[PDB]
Formats: structure tokens, sequence, C-alpha cells
């Protein structure tokens, strides 16, 4: 079973930093996509970072020159770090990995998992 844990949330003022981690329990060098989610109260998933197995990487317009998404191979583990921090980026962050290129979408259960997620909470 491939399991996702998410560590490093928590409460900070607004303008604060926080970095976010995923261990995943395999190693994540072949790993297709590693995705950061987040939802916010009352509101759906969105997607804030993502990165590739090939290096590339895509950022929400909403947390471009504030978060950083990148991987650690050694580690096996995901990192999403986060400065500049505001109010609106109050949400559940959920680790997200796709192990395959999955143009079809029929390997679902064997390729995507979820972690349980990690709260962040901003505010004075």
């Amino acid at each position: 079973e491939v399991q996702l844990v998410e560590s490093g949330g928590g409460l900070v003022q607004p303008g604060g930093s926080l970095r976010l981690s995923c261990a995943v329990s395999i190693s994540i060098f072949d790993i297709y996509a590693m995705d950061w989610y987040r939802q916010a109260p009352g509101k759906q998933r969105d997607l804030v970072a993502t990165s590739f197995r090939d290096g590339s990487t895509n950022y929400a317009d909403s947390v471009k020159g504030r978060f950083t998404i990148s991987r650690d191979n050694a580690k096996n583990t995901l990192y999403l770090q986060m400065n500049s921090l505001k109010p609106e980026d109050t949400a559940v962050y959920l680790c997200h990995v796709s192990l395959y290129r999955d143009p079809l979408g029929v390997a679902g259960g064997m390729g995507v998992y979820w972690g349980k997620g990690a709260l962040v909470t901003v505010s004075s």
C-alpha cells in the first residue's frame, strides 16, 4: 500500500511562514505527479502546486511568488514551502500523488493516493 503523511501544519500570523512536508511510503523519483491540494471550509478542493517527474512544476496563480513545491528524492518527501501567508490561505492542505502517466484514467485505484491532510490556520 502507498501511504502519504502530511506534516508541518499549524497556526501562523499573517505574513508568516510554514513548510509542509509529505512522507511517501515508496520511492518517489519515478512517481509521475506529486500534488498539493487545499480545501478551505465550505469550499471545494483547489490544486495549489504540482511537481512532475521530468522536473517541471505548475503553480496556482494565487500562490505564485509565495509557495514553492519540490521533491526530496533521498528522503522520499514532497515539500511545500509557504511564505507570505494570508488569511485566505487558511485550509486543510492535502498531498496527492499519481504514480503513473494515465491518459485514460484506467488505473486510478492503483496509481492515485491521498493523504489525510494537514490543517493550516492563518490569523491574528
